[PDB]
């Protein structure tokens, strides 16, 4: 059921915005102006429904967990191959998070959509 | 009796059924995607055993008001702020009111299912 994606993750960091593709753009520009594909972290991305996991390759320790319901942002950078998404941490706190995908980013942000469209939302009849 | 919330009003749009998320989401996209964050107007939302009444935050001034017996449909959204409900509001016709909340939605979501018990437990008698 849930499927997980093989990717360098690139790290998480703050920003100013909770929403927008200048945002994400600016923050994968931060992290590939200082390092390469050498000092990225290769992992597992796990899509869940209610957590997105970072978990590596074959040990399987978890390098973070982000609950889906606090997911306010996702896109695929200029370069096909970067991902990342925009968590609401809270009023003022936004984290971005970072991918690079083979052979590309299409999959692995389809499967995080599908995971924010297909919600539990809580239902009542008030009917007499 | 009261429960009150600081949440957004979105406003309200007639609706083709009284009840369905598929009803209430399609209400959601309508107001989420054709009004932006500075056009919602910050409310005060009051609580009582037969109204919801929903008022500008500062002045006040009553934005709407929707009488508790006539709910019959009550959702949170695919997102976890959003908050709406469905009314009967003619022979015929259906209203759904929509609602932004900080931290999220579920406070208010259970004082209007508070509402909606009262209003149920009066009529069994």
């Amino acid at each position: 059921l849930v499927q997980k994606f093989q990717v360098y993750y690139l790290g998480n960091v703050p920003v100013a915005k909770p929403v927008g593709v200048d945002v994400i753009n600016g923050a994968l520009e931060s992290v590939l102006s200082s390092s390469s594909r050498e000092q990225w972290t290769p992992s597992h991305v796990s899509v869940a429904p209610a957590t997105l996991t970072i978990l590596h390759q074959q040990t399987e320790a978890v390098l973070g967990e982000c609950r889906v319901r606090f997911l306010s942002f996702l896109a695929v950078g200029r370069d096909v191959h970067t991902f990342a998404f925009i968590m609401a941490a809270g009023p003022a706190s936004f984290c971005c998070h970072m991918f690079w995908c083979e052979p590309n980013a299409a999959s692995l942000s389809e499967a995080v959509q599908a995971a924010c469209m297909l919600r539990y939302q809580k239902c009542l009849d008030a009917r007499s």
